[PDB]
């Protein structure tokens, strides 16, 4: 019943060290177990050992959380631009001319010929079938006496003043006269 003793008191877990351990620090101390790194959670049973507000931690870690990160980054820049040239054109003409007109002169010309017509069916007359009477050209064939229509030739034919008949009627039409005559009566006697 009678017992006690003495010990010490961890302030981590807030219990008294029954005199085992007692793991002493920096000001403070605490258990064996409860000495373990806060950091990487191994215990920390060895020099090298750091403290910590309320906590402990390794050498290494410590210098881990306090060690610097690294390094940060930069930057850069650049630009240009540029452009030109431009430049077209073009341009002509023409002309015309024209062309005046010229007059134009007259000529002479004249030339004639024998033959002639048919005054009696109108036709012309020339060669085959020609013939000149009464001062006068026809065709043979239509030339014929304006009495008795018998065909004249020439001779024959009778051109009185322009007209045309045959020497019967240029006869005839101009005969000579003839002698007349009478009768007598005898006498006779009478009887009974
Ligand atoms: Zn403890
Ligand atoms: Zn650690
Ligand atoms: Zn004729
Ligand atoms: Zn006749």
């Amino acid at each position: 019943m009678p017992n006690w003793g003495g010990g010490k008191k961890c302030g981590v877990c807030q219990k008294a060290v029954y005199f085992a351990e007692e793991v002493q620090c920096e000001g403070s101390s605490f258990h064996k177990s409860c000495f373990l790194c806060m950091v990487c959670k191994k215990n920390l049973d060895s020099t090298t050992v750091a403290v910590h507000g309320d906590e402990i931690y390794c050498k290494s870690c410590y210098g881990k959380k306090y060690g610097p990160k690294g390094k940060g980054k930069g930057m850069g820049a650049g630009t240009l631009s540029t452009d030109k040239g431009e430049s077209l054109g073009i341009k002509y003409e023409e002309g015309q001319s024209h062309r005046p007109t010229n007059p134009n002169a007259s000529r002479m010309a004249q030339k004639v010929g024998g033959s002639d017509g048919c005054p009696r069916c109108g036709q012309a007359v020339y060669a085959a079938e020609k013939v000149i009477g009464a001062g006068k050209s026809w065709h043979k064939s239509c030339f014929r006496c304006a009495k008795c229509g018998k065909s004249l030739e020439s001779t024959t034919l009778a051109d009185k003043d322009g007209e045309i008949y045959c020497k019967g009627c240029y006869a005839k039409n101009f005969g000579p006269k003839g002698f007349g005559f009478g009768q007598g009566a005898g006498a006779l006697i009478h009887s009974q």
